């Protein structure tokens, strides 16, 4: 839920 | 760490 795949922006995890 | 913002691949939580 929101949209797109899984938990925030982006691909993995944290900022970068 | 991945490369991004967050946790996973987009924006906001899940699939869509
Ligand atoms: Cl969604
Ligand atoms: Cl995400
Ligand atoms: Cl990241
Ligand atoms: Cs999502
Ligand atoms: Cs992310
Ligand atoms: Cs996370
Ligand atoms: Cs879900």
């Amino acid at each position: 839920v929101g949209a797109x795949a899984x938990v925030x922006w982006x691909w993995x995890w944290x900022w970068x």
